[PDB]
């Protein structure tokens, strides 16, 4: 009850990494049409709004999780928090394209910093046990309020010019610097040195591979631009192996994993996190246009899934020192299967919102915040302290990866259901009334396919033979 | 509220061919060793005693539905409720081994003669509407009320003489009988030719398949008696194929399956039964032996499973006129995986009853009930009166099929973790303590794999077309 102030501000502190780059991205989807509207940017810069920040947030974030290592985790926190606040505040007064795109990626370069370095800070400032567990809710239960919060900010901020929605990350961005600077403590000044020829490689490596990703829908699939980006990635992948396998300081412990409860647990993380990121996609998307719902309308609608989410993250983090991860996961998954089920079953146009939208957002967020505390926490376990660096790295960046993979295929399917039941194709405002239910129904069987990646997710799941004794149980 | 006398008359007398035939089986299961200690039987008569039942129940079930059509569906129904009764009458005085086979066969003959006869009366003296649906709710209840009532019949009187046992099914046979004859009305006198090729064909592959199977186990799956009733089974089935193509009657109806409504509600049949059936047994055989349970004890402790079974049903039967088959089935298949992964959690040996086993068995039990009437319903829809028996015959056939096939595989899993985990093979009562963990954790990993075929059966029948204004809304 109401523990250390010392305590809640480095928890906070922690996860407001997180909280500033889910709230970045909300707010810059919900903008881009304002942005597009008065910069007078085509479907390229559309693109490059996001694709400049996704792509220096994935290169870079397996380089933070040594980068705290060789100079300091405290030290890599915050100038990756100044740099994302930095660069949010030169983003806000861009006046072209390139301003803005090189803002972008300044943003990604400090987030894919700064957000490896707070999961690692959670293991790191906190020994095995409850304090760890309440870093681990903390930090996922920030992460929710951060993106519902950036939906709100836009949707309130949507009427004036976009250029106020990016000052927002300013002063929460200050907030978590002077937090972390006070709360948290520099540990002993064991610097280690670092390999330059495995983060460079695996920095090419991941930035190419994002490239190719990102720039594979608008500049087609088969052309030669994302044939070669996905080439040269494949390439560096190659390489930064082949010296990590000679590494004398392995920026990835390949060794790590073979370790079976390791290796599930990772899997098991990036499909979740894909199942999690398509939810929030399609969610999101249904309620902005089957429902008619303005932006700050869906993101009121959806502070219920944040007050859920952190009820059912305190209840994980109680009874993760009782129950195994598996056990705890698929619990978890099953709350948010039912409530999916009956979203996938009972939604349609014209549905009300109390009793059909607020209970299957409400169960599921309960479902996903008990799933998140045992699998972030098995994550983190047995690995030491100048080592846990990279695990937390590789975890989070699992987690963001599987997501856009997984969303893909749901609105392939979606597209496709939409096609086949006589829908056009283009913006919801053009399509009328017989072909707004075509989309609904798309939308309903999206969400079917998303209940059985959460199948497999929770199949992958029995597997994790961690015990609570080595997650939540200290010395 | 309290509906017509004669309409429970029907409904009871309907179901209590069910009732006979699942409470015989659990007794027969129940008294065996008894059996086998009195008349003196080797492991040949101990199979035998059940093979003999099975054998003429599966085989003659498919004659019943075109029995009922070419004599009468309440003729056929009175003749195979005798048959059975005075069955049990001679089984319960049988002096050796050929006695009691004799009765088994002629009980098997009996019940496959009376059962599809019930599953056909159940669509045809009822039109569509509540009707059928408190008629199915019945069928099932009854259905679950028989299996419950045998084995607290047998545990009741398994100390004295195992022939007081088989007499239980007399009194009830004549109650039944009775009823049928008093409550049901003959239709009109439409009688219609049946074709002696087809069903002769038909019966002579329903049998020798079931005695390949019940004989594989003891005889060795290698060896020339198995592989030859294997053969003539096969044989026997391609060719009643080949006749039924070009019959004028059809006993079994090929045509009717084209639709796609149809086949994959009876595979969702086929494969529902066999996890329920896998279900029963493993529950059973847990209770009785890791528990330390009487059979008296475990009667009365699956009680509260036909109660919440009963509760289910009648709930399903009352929203099977809003929902549609498909969302009734995934709801009750949802409580039941949710009752089931709580006991492959948390059951080992030594846990209470009243939280431990009674939940899980209610939630189980509920979902089951739910999940029944919509299937059978679907089963018995959009056929004439002269065509419906062929169509309820498969159906029951199906259900009764799928049983032991998936019993084997769980079975074979269970024994499969019992060795892995180092536990000896034979009786429960030879082996310690060291080896009975072992056996609870292998039932556990059982009741995880029937959860793996629930979750098949749900995404089978996600696939069910048919909407409610075609099952339970009259013309
Ligand atoms: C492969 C895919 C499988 C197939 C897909 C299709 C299925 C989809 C579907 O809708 O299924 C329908 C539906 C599926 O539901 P289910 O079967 O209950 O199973 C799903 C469960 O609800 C619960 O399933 P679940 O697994 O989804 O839920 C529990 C858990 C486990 O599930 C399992 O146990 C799976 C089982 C094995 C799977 C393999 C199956 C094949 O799964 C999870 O989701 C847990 C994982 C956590 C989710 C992710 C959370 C996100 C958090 C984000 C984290 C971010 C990273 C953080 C770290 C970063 C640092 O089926 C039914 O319910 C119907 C079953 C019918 C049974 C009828 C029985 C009646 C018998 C009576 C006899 C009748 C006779 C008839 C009369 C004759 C006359
Ligand atoms: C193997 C899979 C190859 C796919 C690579 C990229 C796929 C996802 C790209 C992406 O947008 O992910 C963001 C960062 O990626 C990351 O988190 C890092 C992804 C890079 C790691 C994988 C490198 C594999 C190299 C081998 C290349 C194989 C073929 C290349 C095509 C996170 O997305 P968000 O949630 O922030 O926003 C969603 C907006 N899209
Ligand atoms: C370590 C990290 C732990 C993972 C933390 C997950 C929290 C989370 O991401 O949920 C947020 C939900 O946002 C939202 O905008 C709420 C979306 C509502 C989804 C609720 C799902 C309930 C089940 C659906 C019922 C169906 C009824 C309606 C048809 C978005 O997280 P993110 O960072 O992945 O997303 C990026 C934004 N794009
Ligand atoms: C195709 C599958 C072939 C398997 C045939 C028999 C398998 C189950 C036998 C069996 O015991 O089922 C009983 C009656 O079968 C029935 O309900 C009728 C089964 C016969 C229909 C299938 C005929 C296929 C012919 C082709 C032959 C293929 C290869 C033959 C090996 C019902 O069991 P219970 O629940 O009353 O008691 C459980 C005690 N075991
Ligand atoms: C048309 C017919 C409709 C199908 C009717 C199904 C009802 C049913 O079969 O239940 C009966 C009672 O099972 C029982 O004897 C009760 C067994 C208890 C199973 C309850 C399932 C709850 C989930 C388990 C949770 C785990 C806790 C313990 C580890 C046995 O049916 P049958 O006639 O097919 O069987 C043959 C007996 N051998």
């Amino acid at each position: 009850w109401l523990p250390s102030r010392s305590f809640i501000a480095a928890v906070i502190a922690i996860g407001g990494m997180q909280l500033l780059a889910t709230m970045d991205s909300t707010v810059a989807i919900v903008a881009l049409p304002k942005i597009q509207n008065e910069l007078s940017l085509s479907d390229a810069g559309r693109s490059w709004v996001i694709t400049a920040y996704v792509l220096t947030f994935g290169g870079l974030m397996l380089l933070g999780g040594r980068l705290g290592d060789t100079i300091g985790r405290k030290r890599t926190f915050i100038v990756g928090v100044a740099l994302f606040t930095i660069s949010s505040v030169l983003c806000a007064v861009a006046w072209d394209e390139a301003t803005l795109v090189i803002a972008r990626l300044s943003q990604g370069v400090g987030s894919a910093i700064a957000s490896p370095t707070g999961l690692a800070l959670v293991a790191t400032t906190f020994p095995k046990g409850p304090a760890r567990n309440a870093a681990t809710a903390v930090f996922a239960a920030m992460t929710a309020i951060g993106s519902v919060m950036g939906l709100v900010v836009g949707g309130a901020l949507t009427e004036v010019s976009w250029r106020w929605a990016f000052l927002v990350n300013v002063p929460i961005g200050l907030v978590m610097i002077y937090l972390a600077r006070t709360a948290l403590r520099e540990t002993n000044k064991e610097r280690m040195k670092l390999d330059a020829t495995g983060a460079i490689l695996a920095t090419l490596a991941c930035t190419a591979a994002v490239f190719a990703f990102s720039i594979g829908p608008e500049k087609g699939w088969m052309s030669g631009i994302t044939i070669g980006s996905g080439l040269v990635a494949l390439a560096a992948a190659v390489a930064f192996v082949i010296v990590e396998r000679t590494a004398e300081n392995p920026v990835v412990p390949f060794h790590l994993f073979r370790d079976r409860n390791r290796l599930v647990t990772f899997s098991a993380i990036l499909l979740a996190g894909g199942v999690m990121f398509s939810l929030t996609v399609c969610i999101g998307l249904y309620v902005q246009d089957i429902l008619g719902y303005s932006a700050l309308r869906a993101g009121v609608g959806f502070i219920p899934f944040v007050i859920a989410m952190g009820i059912g993250l305190g209840v994980s983090s109680q009874l993760v020192s009782r129950f195994s991860p598996r056990v705890l996961t698929i619990g978890g998954g099953y709350l948010l299967f039912g409530a999916m089920l009956y979203g996938s079953f009972f939604m349609h146009r014209g549905v009300p919102y109390f009793p059909n939208l607020v209970m299957p957002i409400v169960v599921g967020g309960i479902g996903i915040g008990m799933a998140v505390v045992p699998l972030t926490l098995s994550a983190i376990a047995g690995v030491g302290f100048d080592q846990i660096g990279p695990v937390s790295a590789i975890a989070l960046m699992l987690q963001s990866l599987g997501g856009p993979l997984v969303l893909a295929v749901i609105q392939a399917v979606i597209t496709s259901r939409t096609l086949y039941l006589g829908g056009t194709t283009g913006p919801v405002k053009f399509m009328n009334d017989v072909q707004l239910a075509a989309l609904d129904h798309a939308y309903t069987y999206g969400l079917l396919w998303v209940a059985g990646a959460a199948i497999i997710v929770g199949g992958m799941a029995l597997f994790i033979g961690y015990t609570p004794q080595q997650v939540a149980h200290a010395q």
